[PDB]
């Protein structure tokens, strides 16, 4: 049996310190790590955020839950796979520790954010919401064309949290368990960039006016949404060699969607989805940075100056892509 053999390699392995694993570093790369090592790093994130302790999680159950999450990503999808989820969670961990956000949030909020980060792209098919709408997918029918993928990832998140031996939330009060599932749903839906674009203006306005206040529950929920997007997009902040490699993965997934469009829908893909247009990736990345990323990382740095490395890396990669676009 291959599954029991993975569980045993994992629950008996020593979990190295966060310092040894480099998971506190905003610049962290997963590329040299084995699958088992990514699982050990995940355990370390739950432990050093005091979640295992504060929520009385049994080791074996956390181990089983992590391996269930990992297995429920599609390995053949080029970008939206377990490594992206793992890296998103790692960025969350770095933001909370190095970025000093941990002290601004409750243990219950942190718990939800970490589970949401790990689960937020579960079972991603490697095509966009717009593709799912255009093909009349059963998912888009179930969810009325609204954040289709994200509703699906949340469904998958609940399926895993409820599977026998994977119940990492069992130590909570019933009221706190319900509140936590609601925060997880909000966090996963927030990763729909359509919702990011709708909500960002309010966030930026509060910061511009010098009025942002995390003690206000509405502003706190807005912040959690923004933080999820910041972690989700964080490959754009990484050291140049890592960003170049990840950008190639993103483009591979987009081009594969375009190939499906050309055959299943008989349409001409747009340049973003057309492999013929690979030479345009530098200009497309500069556009992505300018339209979406820069202002988000600027805004996050206002909330915590210790998150500056994310902004710094984003700006460095903009220069690198712009030089290739010329
Ligand atoms: C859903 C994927 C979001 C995303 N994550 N990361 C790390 C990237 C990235 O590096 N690039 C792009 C990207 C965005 C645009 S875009 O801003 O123009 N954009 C197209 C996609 N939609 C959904 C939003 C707008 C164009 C090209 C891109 O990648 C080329 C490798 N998207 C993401
Ligand atoms: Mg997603
Ligand atoms: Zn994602």
């Amino acid at each position: 049996e291959e599954e029991t053999r993975e569980l045993q390699s994992l629950a008996a392995a020593v979990v190295p310190s966060a310092q040894t694993l480099k998971i506190t570093d905003f610049s962290f790369s997963d590329f040299e790590l084995s699958d088992l090592e990514t699982a050990l790093c995940t355990i370390r994130m739950f432990t050093d955020l005091n979640l295992v302790q504060n929520f009385q999680m049994k080791h074996e159950v956390l181990c089983r839950w992590i391996l269930s999450v990992k297995k429920n990503y599609r390995k053949n999808v080029a970008y939206h796979n377990w490594r992206h989820a793992f890296n998103t969670a790692q960025c969350m961990f770095a933001a909370l520790k190095a970025g000093k956000i941990q002290n601004k949030l409750t243990d219950l909020e942190i718990l939800a954010l970490l589970i949401a980060a790990l689960s937020h792209d579960l079972d991603h098919p490697g095509v966009s919401n717009q593709f799912l709408i255009n093909t009349n997918s059963e998912l888009a029918l179930m969810y009325n064309d609204e954040s289709v993928l994200e509703h699906h990832h949340f469904d998958q998140c609940l399926m895993i949290l409820n599977s026998p031996g994977n119940q990492i939330l069992s130590g909570l009060s019933i009221e706190e368990y319900k509140t936590t599932l609601k925060i997880i749903k909000q966090a996963i839906l927030a990763t729909d960039l359509a919702l990011y674009i709708k909500r960002r203006g309010e966030f930026f306005e509060l910061i511009r006016k010098n009025q942002f206040n995390l003690e206000d529950p509405h502003q706190k929920e807005l912040f959690l949404a923004m933080l999820m997007t910041a972690c989700d997009l964080s490959a754009i902040t990484k050291p140049w060699p890592i960003q170049q490699r990840i950008a190639e993965l993103v483009a591979t997934e987009f081009f594969d969607q375009g190939d499906r469009e050309r055959k299943e829908l008989n349409i001409e893909p747009t340049d973003l989805m057309n492999r013929e247009k690979k030479n345009k990736i530098p200009s497309m990345q500069v556009g992505f940075i300018d339209a979406i990323c820069l202002q988000l990382y600027e805004a996050l740095t206002h909330v915590s100056e210790d998150c500056f490395p994310l902004l710094d890396g984003c700006r460095k990669n903009r220069q690198k892509w712009q030089a290739l676009a010329e």
